[PDB]
């Protein structure tokens, strides 16, 4: 087997000279040139007791097909459950990510419009099919050398359920904290399309000036991160709020005065600004959602509902289990 930065790396045959991309989510990605299509192709090492979300990730991107959402090619595995060890996942190469390119590249404004438009197609798609993706950030955005761009890494990702969204005052939380919206922090378990969207607000803010908007240190600072920009939310807002102890740390707290968007952004395209509003809304129930966004002026050179497919249906779902079904489901790559 070949190695990489003196760590195993087992995917040959078919896939050989292998070059370090960087460390993802569960462990090495390496891109190598994939001998049966004859292009180089980027490949995922995962090593186990598996993750939930690995299976999580594979059941969903094994479903969904989009040219906004990353695919499986292939997954490399041992032939039986006795000697499956690491599992491998094989993806199209992407040049970058959001993330890298916001590092070191001031982006045009056709570029922030371009990329927001591929965001909010993929996310039609996976909204049409009752899904959440729940961990939207400039790092889950793959870019290839002509800037199309790719939503990734659906491990948080969970089937809607708003019925069952509230939970109390500062209950912990998974995804990443700076694209977080307010609501979790308050009385929300982040199983609203909402959520996404509000993620989607926080990219398009840092797209407009490569820092992130909401940058919190720790859990309740990342609240008051955004009643800085926002502003106190209104008494009607409020009285959404049923949870006392939500609503009572919101009154505690001094006014804050909003900070106008073209104050935060001055270079920014005015049509953006009004979408960024529409997006950053406190109150999840008056926030735009993916289809209005699409619709929004901002996007106007890009809209077309017929060419902004959705899913088919909707999508729904021990350490020996767990192993068990990610086997079976990664069965159908094998020779
Ligand atoms: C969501 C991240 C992902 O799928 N990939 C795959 C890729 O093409 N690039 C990459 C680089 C570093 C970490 C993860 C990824
Ligand atoms: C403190 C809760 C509260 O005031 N409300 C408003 C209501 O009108 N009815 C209601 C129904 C279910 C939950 C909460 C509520």
């Amino acid at each position: 087997p070949e190695m990489v930065r003196g760590q195993v790396f087992d995917v040959g045959p078919r896939y050989t000279n292998l070059s370090y991309i960087g460390e993802g989510a569960y462990g090495m990605v390496c891109s190598a040139y994939d001998n049966v299509n004859k292009v180089r192709v980027a490949i995922k090492k995962i090593s186990p007791t598996y993750c939930q979300r690995t299976l999580r990730e594979i059941k969903i991107l094994l479903r969904f097909r989009h040219e906004n959402i990353i695919g499986i090619n292939d997954i490399i595995r041992a032939p039986t459950i006795e000697q499956m060890k690491d599992v491998y996942i094989v993806q199209d190469l992407m040049e970058t990510d959001l993330y890298k390119l916001l590092k070191t590249q001031h982006l045009s404004n056709d570029h922030i419009c371009y990329f927001l438009y591929q965001i909010l197609r993929g996310l039609k798609y996976i909204h049409s099919a009752n899904v959440l993706h729940r961990d939207l950030k400039p790092s889950n955005l793959l870019l290839n050398t002509t800037c199309d761009l790719k939503i990734c890494d659906f491990g948080l990702a969970r089937v809607a359920d708003p019925d069952h969204d509230h939970t109390g005052f500062l209950t912990e939380y998974v995804a990443t904290r700076w694209y977080r919206a307010p609501e979790i922090m308050l009385n929300s378990k982040g199983y609203t399309k909402s959520i996404d969207i509000w993620s989607v607000g926080c990219i398009l803010a840092e797209m407009l000036s490569n820092r992130p908007i909401f940058p919190g240190k720790h859990y309740l600072d990342q609240l008051n991160h955004i009643l800085g920009i926002l502003g106190s939310p209104s008494q009607e807002d409020l009285n959404c709020i049923i949870n006392l102890k939500a609503r009572n740390y919101l009154l505690s707290l001094p006014h804050k005065n909003k900070v106008p968007w073209n104050r935060l952004f001055p270079n920014a395209d005015s049509k953006a600004l009004d979408l960024l509003d529409k997006m950053l809304t406190f109150n999840p129930h008056k926030r735009i959602e993916v289809e209005q966004a699409l619709a929004h002026p901002y996007l106007e050179q890009y809209y077309d509902p017929s060419d902004e497919p959705i899913a088919e249906a909707p999508f729904k779902f021990p350490k020996e289990k767990l192993k068990e079904l990610i086997f079976e489901e990664t069965a159908r790559f094998q020779p």
